[PDB]
Formats: structure tokens, C-alpha cells, sequence
């Protein structure tokens, strides 16, 4: 699965495409999947939380290097299957898939697997603290985001 890990762009975030979706949606054993479902005003919300998302991703990579998490970003306009699969009616969404239970790995997929969803609204679009706290609790890590 070193393949998937090496998909991390310069910011440590993995772009879901219509191609790698079937693969990525099956996740990585033991890895949390943090998935930002976006589209580039809901467009403004999408763009705003992008920065927050990356900020916290960076914080987590930096301060929780051991954490088994993968940050994904998906543009709903690039992978329509994800849209159908996740029954998406709008954007953005930030969902977090816990790793599948070892015994239920094969049945893991973003579309059927339970997930935490971060309440993403304009009021917290730029709140790295709240989002960091959200991931921190899920990832069971203690992080300090520069934000007061």
C-alpha cells in the first residue's frame, strides 16, 4: 500500500480521481481516511475550508507523525462515482473514515463505511482550531494548531 502513501502531494493530501477512487475508497488498513469533498456561497465555503484543511493536515503530519491518517481531497466534478456512491447532494463535506476493523477490511469502502462528518459551515470555514480539535479527537492525538 506504499502506492497510496506516495500519492500525497506536496501538502500531504491525496487527490481522489475517477481513476484512483475505486482503489482509494477501499482505504488503507489501519489508516484513517480524512476526505474533503469539495468543488472548485457553497463554492466560497469549499475554497475557505481548503486552507483550514491543509493547515490542520500540516499540523497533524508535523505533530503526530505516527498517526495512521490519510488526507484526501475530492472534487465532486472530477469523480461522479464518488458523488453517486456517497449520495452527495451538496458540498463541501469533510468526512473522516476510521480505519476498517481488521476483520472487516475487505468490506471497507467510503460509500458504505461509517464516518465522522465535520460540521462544515461558513461560520467555521477558517477555524483550524475547531477542525484540528475534531481530527485530534478522532485520531487520538494532541495537536497545537497555530491559531490564539
Amino acid at each position: 500500500i506504499d502506492d497510496i502513501l506516495q500519492l500525497k502531494d506536496d501538502t500531504g493530501v491525496i487527490t481522489v480521481t475517477a481513476d484512483n477512487y475505486p482503489l482509494l475508497s477501499r482505504g488503507v488498513p489501519g489508516y484513517f481516511n480524512i476526505l474533503y469533498i469539495t468543488m472548485r456561497m457553497s463554492c466560497q465555503l469549499c475554497h475557505d475550508f481548503e486552507k483550514t484543511y491543509h493547515a490542520v493536515a500540516d499540523v497533524i503530519r508535523s505533530q503526530a507523525p505516527q498517526s495512521l491518517n490519510l488526507f484526501f481531497t475530492v472534487d465532486v466534478n472530477e469523480v461522479p462515482q464518488l458523488v453517486k456512491d456517497l449520495k452527495l447532494q451538496n458540498v463541501p463535506h469533510l468526512v473522516v473514515y476510521p480505519p476498517a476493523e481488521s476483520n472487516k477490511q475487505s468490506q471497507f469502502e467510503w460509500k458504505t463505511s461509517p464516518f465522522y462528518q465535520y460540521s462544515l459551515v461558513p461560520e467555521n470555514a477558517e477555524n483550524t482550531l475547531q477542525f484540528g480539535d475534531f481530527l485530534a479527537k478522532i485520531l487520538n492525538i494532541s495537536i497545537t494548531v497555530p491559531q490564539f
